[PDB]
């Protein structure tokens, strides 16, 4: 079957696996901020960090790539990343991307993508019999551009957790949502044009200067799961619009304490907590596993 390494391989095959890098997302910086349940959230999940008391956040904002110089300018991916701190030390992390719904329902899926996506012999070709074998993707283009827009600022853009997770409270009662990370800031791009001629590093540098300016705030969102809504596939568009608050993120500065010496910072999607439990979702399971991977080759270097 597929392996962490085989999984790692195709990832490194695109550019990614660099030394002391995430595998992907190898580009990101780490911000500190606080996060606070709204008073109903309590009734969705028993989670600690959800029962409206203020909790300390972690937050990592990167871009897809495995390539750590990575031009922000250029088309791709941006990830936000959420680490709670609970009350007896433990931690629960949120992960989330620019993109709508995931390119593939499962992990081979995924990893067959970034295989066809390594350049070299035929890389428009490849990247076509794949299109043969998962149809699916045919109309996605729509979907991906969105997902690869250029943020005029980390703080403008939406990220979803595509995955989804049941949440149980404290009187039994449980459902499933998906994770949306909206800002309160007006979403803003830029076009191709205005993206070329920026800075490499451009949003790294516009969010240092956004949070001298003041907090930067993001609404947490989980979309409640409609009755076919599927919660094993994330790539299935979800029907139900029944989307609510219950918590908001407020970052107010960039981390300095963390990532010095042996420390590693990892956001597993799995690392859940008490009143929130993973789905049977395929790519949700493999994900810290070929994470554990990942942690592995940069803990050495
Ligand atoms: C099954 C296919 C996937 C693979 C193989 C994969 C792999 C990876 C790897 C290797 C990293 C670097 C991990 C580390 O060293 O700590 C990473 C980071 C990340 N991934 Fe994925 N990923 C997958 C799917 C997803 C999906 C569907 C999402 C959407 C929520 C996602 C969101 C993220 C985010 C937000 C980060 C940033 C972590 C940070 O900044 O610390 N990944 N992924």
């Amino acid at each position: 079957g597929l392996t962490p390494d085989q999984a790692i391989d195709a990832i490194r095959g695109t550019g990614g696996a660099q030394p002391g890098c995430r595998a992907l997302h190898a580009k990101g910086t780490l911000y500190r901020g606080t996060f606070t349940a709204t008073r109903d959230a309590v009734m969705l999940s028993a989670a600690p960090h959800l029962d409206g008391s203020t909790v300390p956040a972690l937050i990592r904002f990167s871009n897809g790539s495995g390539n750590p110089k990575q031009r922000d300018g250029a088309p791709g991916v941006r990830g936000m990343a959420v680490k709670f701190t609970l009350p007896d030390g433990s931690t629960t992390d949120v992960s989330a991307q620019t993109a709508r719904l995931l390119v593939s329902s499962t992990p081979e899926g995924f990893i067959d993508l970034l295989k066809a996506m390594r350049p070299g012999l035929t890389t428009p070709l490849r990247l076509a019999t794949h299109l043969l074998t998962h149809p699916r993707l045919l109309g996605a283009l729509p979907l991906l551009r969105e997902a690869n827009r250029i943020p005029a600022s980390y703080a403008t853009t939406e990220y979803h957790g595509l995955h989804a997770f049941r949440w149980i409270a404290a009187d039994g009662s449980a459902r499933f949502v998906r994770y949306h990370l909206v800002p309160t800031a007006a979403e803003e791009y830029l076009s191709a044009s205005d993206a070329r001629g920026k800075d490499p590093d451009f949003l790294t540098d516009e969010l240092a200067a956004r949070l001298q300016d003041g907090p930067v705030r993001f609404d947490f969102r989980v979309q409640i799961a409609g009755p076919t809504d599927s919660t094993v596939d994330p790539s299935s568009a979800w029907q139900s619009t029944q989307i609510v608050t219950v918590g908001t993120v407020t970052i107010t500065g960039p981390d300095t304490e963390r990532e010095h010496g042996g420390d590693i910072v990892v956001f597993d999607p799995m690392r859940v907590t008490d009143g929130i439990e993973p789905s049977d979702d395929p790519v949700l399971r493999f994900r810290t596993l070929v994470y554990s991977a990942s942690v592995k080759l940069r803990t050495g270097v």
